[PDB]
């Protein structure tokens, strides 16, 4: 899993 | 799970 | 943003 | 699932 | 934001 | 799996 | 679990 | 974004 | 950013 | 787990 809002 | 409003 | 593989 | 109004 | 693989 | 709204 | 208002 | 393989 | 592989 | 707001 991975989130960034980047 | 994951939430942001972001 | 909501995530959830549930 | 994902939800996302963006 | 909140994270949790539960 | 993957979203991205860009 | 993490929260962070950030 | 969001990644996950599940 | 978050990261998990669980 | 990794968590990082930068």
């Amino acid at each position: 899993l991975v989130h960034s809002s980047n």
